[PDB]
């Protein structure tokens, strides 16, 4: 059960469906990761669906779920509930494509590196490049979650969460 890994999967599938967005369960790590992805231009944006914002959303998809009921729309309702159980809230992720028809995703791939048992930490001197430095590693440092480029600039090491390109 690796939540960060399961988010990468969802993201990828939604992309392959040519979807505009998708929801994922809240997490503070996930949020710092999405913030890297947004900052680097790999996603368009992401929203925390809390307070008044969560209400708004549920109504909308509810409305839409209700007219011309095509499959794969009630799911969002479904999803929108289990993600707000407890102290936790749903994240709405807005996907970025380059072309109007959404055939060219900003994300070519996104893959978990560090995992259970098979941890991957990089030191100051051994901070990896991704795709010749055209992609990114997302790394958890003692100064926050950031790119390999930034970790290097900050002369820091950390756990390598993911490669993205």
């Amino acid at each position: 059960v690796d939540p960060i890994a399961d988010m990468f999967s969802a993201i990828k599938n939604a992309i392959m469906r040519r979807d505009d967005f998708l929801y994922v369960p809240s997490s503070k790590l996930k949020e710092r990761i999405l913030d890297v992805l947004k900052k680097e231009g790999f996603i368009q944006d992401w929203e925390a669906l809390k307070g008044e914002k969560y209400e708004e959303e549920y109504k909308k998809m509810k409305e839409l779920a209700e007219k011309s009921p095509n499959p794969k729309m009630k799911r969002y309702l479904k999803q929108l509930e289990e993600y707000n159980k407890g102290t936790q809230y749903p994240i709405k992720i807005y996907l970025k494509y380059l072309d109007p028809k959404k055939r060219k995703s900003a994300i070519t791939n996104i893959v978990k590196v560090s995992k259970g048992g098979r941890r991957v930490y990089a030191g100051v001197r051994t901070m990896p490049y991704v795709k010749r430095g055209l992609g990114i590693a997302i790394v958890s440092t003692d100064a926050g979650v950031m790119t390999d480029h930034e970790a290097r600039r900050m002369r820091k090491g950390g756990e390598v969460i993911a490669f993205v390109w």
